């Protein structure tokens, strides 16, 4: 088939470049991978091409430009590559963490757009610099395609002022744009649209609450198909318990500790972002699998941490049920913990039965796959409970495709491929076939989508 | 009658000493008042004796000892006083803001207890110093009676670790006692016990949520008659919108602002505590009456601030309904806004009808008095809604009396006078008679107490 409508997506950190290559016309992920230790000794690419063994190569990358060059060379390599030449790529979608209130939707990057991103860099100091370095690097390597910014905060720009304002001097909002922004926007967008499909409803008629429980974790209250409130804040620090981030805390507690320790703001910021959360409570574990395993061995710090995560999730679900002003149609679990953490889901939902959230423990235990969307609520639960594995890369891919084509707009005025009842994820469909060979009962909880055939 | 069982209560700030004199055997408030501008030029006492006109005297008070001396001289004055001599006072109850996790209940002050309070002073740096100065001052003036500490954090010491732990390095808890403490403890204790009486239930069987909405504001989740969670934190900064405090905020937002402004921790702490909240949002108003009046004049900043307060209350009610694991028996409004702010109560409750909270707008509009406990829910509301004017001074009085007598204990093992169905507040009963002359319909919403006669 025609193989020339390919989209590259990139997510660049201070030390890494993650990539995916998507063939739009064949609706297929051709490859994904990561360059690690960028700007450091020992830079290395791990490249996973469809249908092939993992490829690993150490090659120095003192800059993000070297990392993007290594990716392109690997993608076009005759033996390990997946595209014939670099011109197969027709657009690049870049993750940008923070758009302030200057960006409500994805954009094609221009010099003026880059200047505007510099005006908001101070809002996302731990993330935006490397995101922008990745844009600048890829523009040098792939100069003849549009480079697009898909912005983690943009989804949440529908929040009303009563949700996004902090109770702080109004001058801090007016002069420094201090307000709630929220993150995980591409995940919430994708999962909100999938939830609407599963419910058989137009998005604008849906009222749902989504928990993106990854290493970073946040919740979104979706009212009439739009973000109404979300748990992260000005920065990704606020809200739920996370792997290494504190989430919610008395704003004065960091001062008490700074006085006690001698720490200064940037290193209190790093303690709250890199030494807190599950790692802080347990003293050693970041991954929820390790917390759950240690709890099962008797580790009281892990048992506490597990329960703190559960309790804060319960409180946020209750808060956002209140904020909706009505019973939600559904709650949604996504990201790694949401998709695999059956014990977290059980403990959360069992504490919410008086709010209409009735899990079926048998269904919940089966939902331990990335390859299917499932319904784990009891048949008569007032509120449906869905596990919807996310697809942030697809949002980035489709935004870049639609910006290149000229049809992209904000989601209240634009229709995504994955809003179709007949949308399929080819790689996940193949993985599901394998999952069903080992656990045939999983088929009983896969969602039944109205209008699909 | 015998007039010699008198208890003095004191609440000392950096610049003030508030006092009340309670005749225990005659069950009557003899006087209350305040010395203002203590340690400052222009110190002045305002003294309100039962049945007399307000008395005001300027008299210099360079120390809290001078202020306590001025109070005692005023109380024993032949013309404006209320007691024959200082030895009529048999005990003194002092407000202490922060007890850390070292105090679970009220105590008679000894030198060793004072040393223990110094170990926790760093947890309540804006409040405990003046509280302790007041104890030391009153011990000099009234050396022959017990001085008792009634501690704002103690009520909340029943919280379980899953509620009180922050997701921070465990060393900060272990080395610096960093955890959630909560405040308004005397108000929650009193109102929780009154709610149990009104419900006709033993306290240990009650599950209620109390909003103490004063200039400072916090909420308490009372599970089986004990605090389970509360909205203030390590310090009084966390949680609800307040007159000048921010309440909840991304812990990283103060760093973004400090970088932007040059402010240092103590002055960021003061901005968040003294220039935020309603004052920060509106730019000029602290008192909810001014916010509501300005909203009614069209002030968009006041309208925003009103709505932010309402929305955060809704979220906390939803969070604490979730945390209870069951429908609450009742929600309770108290303190000045809770007792008079009918518009706040209406807006909060109308957004919670799907959680069983159904206000009756006619009843709500009548509940604008400090002199009665009322029920403002619709007759068939799943969750009762009570307005219970608080009485922090009575808790302080009774704790001091019971410590002096030797019968005091933590509230799960001790019975207060105001747990009787037949408990009466004499001054409020007289004020209610006057309220009913002007608004006879108020009588229709006064609570009907099981077993009262
Ligand atoms: N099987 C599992 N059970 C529980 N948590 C998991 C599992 N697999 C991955 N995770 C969590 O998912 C996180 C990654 O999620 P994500 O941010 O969606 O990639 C990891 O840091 C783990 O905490
Ligand atoms: N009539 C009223 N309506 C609304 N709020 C009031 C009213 N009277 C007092 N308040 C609020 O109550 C606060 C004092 O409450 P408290 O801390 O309980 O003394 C004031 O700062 C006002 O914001």
């Amino acid at each position: 088939y025609f193989q020339g409508m390919v989209i590259l997506t990139l997510n660049c950190g201070s030390s890494s470049v993650k990539y995916q290559v998507y063939d739009w016309d064949n609706h297929s992920v051709l490859a994904s991978g990561v360059v690690e230790r960028v700007t450091q000794p020992g830079s290395v690419i791990t490249h996973e091409a469809k249908g092939k063994d993992k490829y690993v190569l150490e090659s120095p990358c003192p800059s993000h430009t070297h990392a993007v060059e290594l990716i392109i060379k690997t993608l076009t390599d005759p033996s390990v590559g997946v595209i014939t030449d670099m011109n197969v790529i027709k657009a690049v979608g870049h993750r940008v963490t923070h758009g302030g209130d200057k960006f409500i939707k994805s954009v094609i990057v221009t010099p003026e757009i880059l200047n505007t991103f510099r005006e908001v860099q101070d809002l996302g100091p731990l993330h935006n610099p490397a995101n922008i370095m990745g844009i600048e690097a890829a523009q040098k390597v792939l100069p003849n395609v549009p480079h697009c910014a898909i912005i983690d905060t943009a989804w949440h720009q529908t929040m009303p002022e009563t949700s996004f304002m902090y109770a702080i001097p109004h001058e801090w909002y007016e002069k420094y744009s201090a307000r709630r922004y929220g993150f995980h926007g591409t995940s919430f967008l994708y999962t909100a649209k999938r939830a609407a499909v599963i419910l058989g409803k137009k998005p604008e008629d849906t009222n749902i609450i989504i928990a993106h429980i990854g290493n970073g974790a946040s919740m979104c209250c979706v009212k009439q198909g739009k973000c109404f409130d979300t748990s992260m804040g000005l920065t990704p620090l606020e809200g739920l318990v996370m792997g290494t981030r504190s989430g919610d805390c008395d704003p004065a507690l960091p001062f008490y500790i700074m006085r006690k320790t001698g720490m200064t703001p940037a290193e209190m910021d790093t303690a709250l972002n890199k030494k807190s959360g599950l790692l802080g409570v347990t003293g050693q574990y970041v991954d929820r699998r390790d917390v759950s395993k240690a709890m099962g061995e008797g580790d009281k710090r892990a048992r506490l941490a597990f329960n703190m995560e559960v309790y804060r999730l319960q409180k946020y679900f209750g808060a956002y049920i209140a904020a909706l002003g009505q019973k939600p149609d559904a709650i949604v679990f996504t990201a790694g913990v949401g998709e695999f953490g059956f014990d977290t889901r059980l403990a959360v939902c069992e504490g919410l039965t008086h709010l209409g959230i009735k899990i079926d423990p048998k269904k919940n235990a089966l939902a331990r796959t990335r390859n299917a969307e499932t319904c784990i609520s009891a048949d008569d639960s007032p509120v449906k409970i869905f596990v919807i594995p996310t697809d942030e890369e697809l949002v980035m891919t489709e935004d870049a495709y639609a910006l290149m084509k000229g049809t992209y707009d904000v989601h209240t005025k634009f229709t995504y491929s994955f809003q179709s009842p007949n949308y399929v994820n080819k790689a996940r469909a193949e993985g599901l076939k394998k999952d069903l060979e080992k656990k045939p009962e999983l088929a009983s909880i896969v969602v039944k989508i109205p209008g699909a055939r």
